């Protein structure tokens, strides 16, 4: 249907299917037990922050690669259950969308990953140029084909240097994974999202010392911001003042994961409001904790 | 009198196939992954339309995506769904299985979804004419007793040409399930009832839980590859060695194809002997594949 102009936040990234069980204990080998719980949940960074850049009231869009089957339907459903858009999914003709078994031990939080990605082919610099870029106001790219993804954050560059300052395309860009081949875009995007993980592969013992060591990497004018758990989240920009926000985390920690997609989001979510990036710090802070202490996004607004 | 009707369970098994089981806390990548039909009830359906007998499932399911796949399956394998017990809210059961591909074991976390089972209520809107033979898979005792007890009062008033088979299993070492081992033609008993009694082999089972089935009854106790057992009234113990495939890939299930190769060898009027050597030659052939394709 018609999409207005300047109206979506898109993420480029991946999507997975959790099947999540919680288990009084771990099953031994050749055993049939009954689970406390279940729930089948959508994964991936891209797709976690759709979910939750819909629940606080912004139009958004997934662009990700998916196979036909039986995994992909339910995915659809469960981006269409939360408003998301879906028509820049890349289809491939073979394969299937990646999906997991993920058991929790309640007695000790433990938890065993049955993975199945079967490789799929990712988001390539053809797809993305065949997306029509004005219906867009921020895009957010999950750092997974670097070389690729580059030749996207060019084009969209190409795109906002004949543009008015107002119908510019805001960036941001996701380094997530401890991948050498991804630290190329750190040097891309506006705002630029360093994790933890990441921060800790490169000898970097808090958020102040990751953004402080890896801002000579992003480009001129670019925010490094870099969340840390319960040490809240720090944000550095071209003036050099070191932003922080304190965690707000809940009366009781029943779920981080997403966490990191929540306050990623909330943080793209609050700027392209036009909200300062202190403000946007605060915000990613206060719905990635409130996040904590729920079992999956329901209920973070 | 031509269909063989299953009463049981249907769930949505998530199987991941792994080249050794994950020790806990851990990631791993599996071989492959499949969404297949499981459920004891419905497994046995599978091999029954496969081995080609007119066959019907009966067990409750609720309107869903889970649904839409495990009923898309069930007619791809041709079996009949029209005895289904729809509900009106929840989800139809599923589970994560993970299937060593080193020893073809199979660990169930399993996702009873409280939905409620089939009645006794809604078992008496079957019309039993168009069934030869009605397997009842043990799940709520109290309630499957009174369908026993209709079956065995729809044989008192038919000759006994017309008259309907039935065999029970009871397969959970639940004590609600043992009031089922009086009720049936065969008693299927499984190697975890008989090891939760303090029996230790197929031949110790039998022997020992015999006395529990009703007059004229046959128990029969499969005992993975030490083969399966059978006892009848004429009290002579009767074996099967067991086929096993030279490697073993996936055992999930085996238990469902031997009772319905049972059931099916049976039906067909062969000997209690003949059908316990079937059941584990189908058995035995579907431990070496990967669900249930290739078993004929
Ligand atoms: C600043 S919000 C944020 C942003 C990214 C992340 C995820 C990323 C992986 C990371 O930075 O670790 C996490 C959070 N935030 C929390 N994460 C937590 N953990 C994460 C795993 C840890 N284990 C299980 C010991 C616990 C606990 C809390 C707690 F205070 F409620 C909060 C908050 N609030
Ligand atoms: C007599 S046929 C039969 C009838 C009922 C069952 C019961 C079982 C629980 C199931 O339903 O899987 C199993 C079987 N048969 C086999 N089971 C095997 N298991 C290895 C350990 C697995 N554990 C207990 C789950 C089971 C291995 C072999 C091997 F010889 F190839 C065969 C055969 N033949």
């Amino acid at each position: 249907g018609l999409v207005p102009r300047g109206s979506q936040i898109l993420c480029v990234g991946l999507v997975v299917l959790d099947v999540i069980s919680l288990v009084d204990k771990y099953p031994k080998e050749d055993s049939e037990i009954r689970c406390l719980s279940q729930r089948w949940q959508r994964g991936g960074n891209a797709s976690n922050s759709c979910t939750v850049l819909s629940l606080l009231g912004a139009p958004c869009a997934f662009m990700g690669s998916m196979a036909p089957g039986h995994v992909a339907d339910f995915l659809v459903a469960d981006f269409r259950r939360r408003g998301v858009d879906v028509s820049q999914v890349a289809w491939q003709s073979k394969g299937d969308t990646p999906s997991s078994c993920c058991i929790i031990n309640n007695s000790n939080g433990n938890r065993t990953i049955v993975l199945h990605d079967t490789s799929l082919p990712d988001v390539s610099a053809t797809d993305f140029e065949k997306v029509d870029l004005t219906q867009f106001k921020w895009i957010h790219i999950e750092g997974r084909n670097a070389s690729e993804q580059v030749k996207m954050l060019q084009r969209i560059d190409a795109h906002n240097t004949r543009q008015p300052p107002e119908q510019k395309i805001r960036v941001s860009v996701e380094v997530e994974k401890p991948r050498e081949e991804l630290f190329q875009l750190f040097g891309y995007g506006d705002v630029v999202f360093v994790s933890k993980d990441v921060a800790k592969h490169l000898g970097f013992q808090s958020a102040e010392e990751a953004l402080r060591g890896l801002y000579g990497r992003v480009r001129k004018g670019a925010v490094l911001v870099c969340a840390w758990a319960e040490e809240g989240a720090d944000a550095l920009g071209p003036d050099g003042k070191l932003l922080h926000s304190d965690a707000f985390p809940p009366p009781r920690v029943v779920d981080t994961l997403g966490a990191g997609d929540t306050f990623n989001a909330s943080v793209i979510f609050s700027l392209s409001q036009g909200r300062s990036v202190q403000e946007a710090l605060r915000f990613g802070c206060q719905v990635a904790g409130k996040k904590c202490g729920l079992q999956g996004f329901d209920g973070i607004v």
